[PDB]
RNA sequence: GCGGAUUUAGCUCAGUUGGGAGAGCGCCAGACUGAAGAUCUGGAGGUCCUGUGUUCGAUCCACAGAAUUCGCACCA
RNA sequence: GAGCCGGUAGCGGGCGUGGAUCCCUGGAUGUCCGAAUGGGGGAACCCGGCCGGCGGGAACGCCGGUCACCGCGCUUUUGCGCGGGGGGAACCUGGGGAACUGAAACAUCUCAGUACCCAGAGGAGAGGAAAGAGAAAUCGACUCCCUGAGUAGCGGCGAGCGAAAGGGGACCAGCCUAAACCGUCCGGCUUGUCCGGGCGGGGUCGUGGGGCCCUCGGACACCGAAUCCCCAGCCUAGCCGAAGCUGUUGGGAAGCAGCGCCAGAGAGGGUGAAAGCCCCGUAGGCGAAAGGUGGGGGGAUAGGUGAGGGUACCCGAGUACCCCGUGGUUCGUGGAGCCAUGGGGGAAUCUGGGCGGACCACCGCCUAAGGCUAAGUACUCCGGGUGACCGAUAGCGCACCAGUACCGUGAGGGAAAGGUGAAAAGAACCCCGGGAGGGGAGUGAAAUAGAGCCUGAAACCGUGGGCUUACAAGCAGUCACGGCC
RNA sequence: GCGUAGGGAAACCGAGUCCGAACAGGGCGCAAAGUCCGCGGCCGUGGACCCGAAACCGGGCGAGCUAGCCCUGGCCAGGGUGAAGCUGGGGUGAGACCCAGUGGAGGCCCGAACCGGUGGGGGAUGCAAACCCCUCGGAUGAGCUGGGGCUAGGAGUGAAAAGCUAACCGAGCCCGGAGAUAGCUGGUUCUCCCCGAAAUGACUUUAGGGUCAGCCUCAGG
RNA sequence: GGGGGAUGACCCCAGGCGGUAGGGGAGCGUUCCCGAUGCCGAUGAAGGCCGACCCGCGAGGCGGCUGGAGGUAAGGGAAGUGCGAAUGCCGGCAUGAGUAACGAUAAAGAGGGUGAGAAUCCCUCUCGCCGUAAGCCCAAGGGUUCCUACGCAAUGGUCGUCAGCGUAGGGUUAGGCGGGACCUAAGGUGAAGCCGAAAGGCGUAGCCGAAGGGCAGCCGGUUAAUAUUCCGGCCCUUCCCGC
RNA sequence: CAAAUCCGCCUCCCAACAAGCUCUGCGUGGUGGGGAAGCCCGUACGGGUGACAACCCCCCGAAGCCAGGGAGCCAAGAAAAGCCUCUAAGCACAACCUGCGGGAACCCGUACCGCAAACCGACACAGGUGGGCGGGUGCAAGAGCACUCAGGCGCGCGGGAG
RNA sequence: CCGCAGUGAACAGGCUCUGGCGACUGUUUACCAAAAACACAGCUCUCUGCGAACUCGUAAGAGGAGGUAUAGGGAGCGACGCUUGCCCGGUGCCGGAAGGUCAAGGGGAGGGGUGCAAGCCCCGAACCGAAGCCCCGGUGAACGGCGGCCGUAACUAUAACGGUCCUAAGGUAGCGAAAUUCCUUGUCGGGUAAGUUCCGACCUGCACGAAAAGCGUAACGACCGGAGCGCUGUCUCGGCGAGGGACCCGGUGAAAUUGAACUGGCCGUGAAGAUGCGGCCUACCCGUGGCAGGACGAAAAGACCCCGUGGAGCUUUACUGCAGCCUGGUGUUGGCUCUUGGUCGCGGCGCGGCUGGGGGCCUAACCCUCGGAUGGGGGGACAGCGCUUGGCGGGCAGUUUGACUGGGGCG
RNA sequence: GGGGGCCUGACUGCGAGGCCUGCAAGCCGAGCAGGGGCGAAAGCCGGGCCUAGUGAACCGGUGGUCCCGUGUGGAAGGGCC
């Protein structure tokens, strides 16, 4: 577990997959995709509790960075 | 067939003040030539796509069609 | 309760009712490997500090004990004292997650969220007091069984997939904390009124909590534990335990005959061939302990909450809600919501804020954005019970020097093979012979029951006999007539 | 939960109803009433009459096979050919440049071990799942080699034919999906009674399948 | 089908009856559960072995011989049920067949000896084949296979008193040889550090890592086997205490 | 060359066949062997063990012995014990070098096979498997060749016709 | 001096004449094929300025390379010599980006539902808006392609010339019946007793050709083909012999296939190639050393075939989709200034809110940087990188690509 | 079949009852009602002289309904034409 945030998870899951609309604005749509992926934010340098620095990515950055809900800087 | 682009001389096209129908050609003729060509002169060139309407007056403004063209829409 | 030094029956020697073998439970040793962890490493081996005797050190100096890996809290000081990790057939949730095949192709779909891998909890986890369900102003935890229903419904509307509230049933069951409001302080900024963390207030079940003013009111309300012995159940052995003998065919009787008894225990099994009464430590039925684990249940522990109105009000979360992109759901892009979230904007603290399936008015429900919660269902490694369940090519493949022999470098494959008898009384001795093996004697009911020695069939190889066979065709053969036996 | 009416997309009506504005038809009324169970011939889901393949997909398993690559040693009996050079001499200014000596290179020649394996011979239930015989190429080099290791099996390596990857890789092998599907192929058991088949027609990514008909059989009228 | 059936059965005649897929009806044995007011057997359960009574039959009964202990159901129920037959699976057993093979055309033969028995063993004497091997040696691999006394049942593609076969006993000793108690490259690990959905990836220093580096001896003797270790003669090294 | 005396770099003097320190010959201390014996003894599975031995000269001469050589060449040839410099630091009448005398020295490996019936090929299978001189005579040379030295063996089925 | 012989035995090239391809030593398909196949030294285009570009990788990271344009990767040929010509209409690409188009998106006319009403949800379109594609050009050691017929001196034949229709031009130099030439054993020549192989020459080249080079080329090859001398049982039949099985002895003692069998020829037959069925003719019972014909002999449920709306590998303008790459808006991506466009309001200009484009050192993220420390340095709002957009996209993944068919196909 | 007169039934609601037929289709048709046109009227008209001018069901558009509308008021959306 090194590629989530700290201040919570959210990492995982993607079930993409593309088609042809053309639909409700009349006839009916169709499929095809299939595949899997990834999804998320990004990390910055911060400490704890001698040194450490963090990482955890935005949104949440955002906050405790501001704040600190376990380490500030 | 969903939308945009337009509609003037034989061809290719300008045309915005709502009042002159215009240019180029090209085409025809005259001049010149031994002739034709090139140049100079000149002339013609008409369903301003159609109809109806608005207006003192319509290529121009308003209302359908049409046609050409480009893109798009496609599970009867 | 009176025999034993395990399966070894054999030699050689020995303990024992002034309670041996063994059955129990709690012990002390537990060499080396293995998470290994003192250090290294091709496991089961080789290497280091501290203490240690001091030890042969015959007039000369060693093993033993020990000890210490690393990630976890944190009495921080120089950090001293607690937990973990490795397993584990099956079953559990999360994390991740697929083609075949069906659709009589195949891209949607299906198999499925299945198979597998990963992590991790447990003895059970899963989940669990509702921003729930639905609409009779009706219901209320979660779970599980039946039912709802193969319905409402999803869909190249094709193959298929296929809910739920409500009713019946098992069980019941409820609680907390930030949740800055109050006061306590401790530490900062730097003295005020800031954030901070330990103490209580409250620490919300179905809307409340504080803070103020007057009524208060002045003892039976135990949970998931906490506790005491209680029946602690079991833990292996606990032990009594009804009642026949003669005669007899028998190698053997418990059979055939005669009389005789039992009895809540004629369950079966062992007994030389089929017993209620011969053995059975069985069902009859009562029995039983000083140590290891419960509910039931008794008590205090009892932890713990438990009433009245009023007031302008401040107090369960960082993201609800909305846009796009996926999930789960019966929903496969759909008129398509709820809950869950990948990115971006980023509200409110009770006339607040989601909800009852686009949305909107009105009504009705609920109060989130932290947490704990035994019991009711699942699963057999283990122990027992029971069988219209099997008998050695069936059953687990493996009924007992098998997951071993054996092929595979490996992962892995993975067999065959049980039976004499009542018990050895298991064949002393004599014979041919190098022996094995064959001839007698002896056990004996029988050894053509004789040592892989019960039954021991066929195929197939022999030894004798009857008939038959040399100018003759067809697997076969079957009908006629003849001779030998 | 099936029967107790059903008719309709529905509202809803109802022994009547939907189309409709018309007494013209469709569904039904007319009770004939089941229902549970047992035992059977069948039909769907099932691995499901029984074994049969080539393949796809998951997790492991291997370079003591072989192709490579890194590290580190060992190894090539003899002989032959004779370039750079350096020494000396050679007509010119020095030289180019010539010659003679020395000299000893080259994936160089002739050949053992060693590496190979065309060209013929044997062998074909061999000595052997590639070997024996005669013969041949390479023979200080993109040389042969031991020991230590690295990569890996939809991916490796490959002086590259789809070769080699533990003796058949056009995509390894073991366990798992799983007893995959399998109009095709076989296989498909004791007696006896009764009757007695088709090998056409219609539509099919259907033609050596199968739907519906046609020809069989049993129960009642 | 029909004429009367008492339950059978009996009579007429009509009237056929060859039949694979396949359709309907009826019966047979197979191992089990009843013991529907059921039990046989040591003078044989059952299977086996053999047969000129009962049935259309698939089977029955019954009698003779075998063999050591069971099981039968007069009737209904249940099912892993009937086999040549799947180049089927498993086991045995015949074929070809007393022919094909003895694993290199580097040959033997003779005398004696032992033994129950020797072309195939032991001694001995001729003879043939090596000789770059069919040499001794170091390794790697395999691990008692090595010696000695007994023995041949099977393995030895014949024998076999022989064995690298059986049982028993015994054999291999090192301050200086090799491995460690020293060193690192590849590479592998790997506190810190760096990135993964989890398992994990990488990876500094340090460590693991070898016939590469380094390190202190040699020749003779001595048993059935060992030997640079055992003998002895000769040559050394590192640590420690003392001065 | 993170810190000074080390070595690296510049300057003046001794800048040799000088002196330095690590292998072969003599040898030789002194030992062994030593074959042909060999009286006791197997005079034979012969040899275990006692004469004396002799122990000498010339000849050939390495593809890796001194040695980290020298010469040439290009594709231009691995990292940590020992030796000297020293901080921390303690010795500095007790730290290291040396001398003599006494004391200490382990863990696990060896048999025999080993161009192989004991190793891989399932078998006593004319298949493969890495290093060391490989004895001589002859052939221009040479681990090629023919015979043989030491040592090894006759292939593990023998006769008999042709 | 001697014998037939004097490396006496033993180990030890046959040579020559010619042609074709590839230069050459090589390396490779272990158990058929060592070759004209790859490899090459050598050439040419060519992507790349580093933190490279491409290859593995889920993000780290390694590789690259402690390389740095005399370099690193992509490539088609493959000494050397001589020489590589003609066409960019389509295609890939490089450049262009003014114009058309067009996604997400901004951004408002307008309509709609409920609404007593403020409101409260959608559909929304004029215009601005990205790469891509369309359109202009450049592009050949980039893919690829490089004309047809009628007439004419030609006493006879293209041709020196001429006439044309289409195309982007319309084969050039060298070569030629080559291993590209089926009419063909083409026609002439040489080689011979005749020669459909060769070798030379013509050349109407069924279909050579310069870059997967083209003509040739010393040496070079276990390559392939053509010829001459030498020599031998290769052959004119061979005929003899030596050693080894086979045969007789003793010892041992398998093996696939097979329903079963005492299995004769005939001529006929049957499902049309019979020992077994019909007629007939020869016909005693068994064996061993042999010889192959028949028993449709053995091996293996044909690989050639078709059929199953079987499978598996490679291919492109097959279908779809993903990996990566380009790409608009959005984010942790902060300041300062220079500017033009739209718009609605009050061709215009003045203003105004709105909002769009863009140019700048900085710079505090970010990253990188290092160069001896945490500071400096460089870049810097990039970008890495996250989210949605769109696009290319056979690199890969998964399916597919009918039936008839008097054999499958083509038709 | 050739002209001219007005006229459009080139109809809705339906159709007894048959052809061909495994399926679905395909095809015919008096007569009944509402409402016309042509004729004085008896009658003919539900396109053509015919037999070819073709297509399932779903996947959707649109003009009509005012049948459903997922708490009731409605609309998205759906059923019917």
């Amino acid at each position: 577990m090194q590629k989530d945030l700290h201040p919570k998870a959210v990492p995982c899951k993607i079930i993409y997959q593309g088609q042809v609309v053309m639909e409700t604005m009349s006839t009916r749509p169709e499929i095809h995709v299939d595949v899997w992926s990834g999804v998320h934010p990004f990390w910055t340098g911060e400490e704890r509790f001698l040194d450490t620095e963090g990482r955890v990515d935005k949104f949440n950055k955002r906050f405790g960075d501001s704040y600190r809900r376990g380490s500030k800087k």
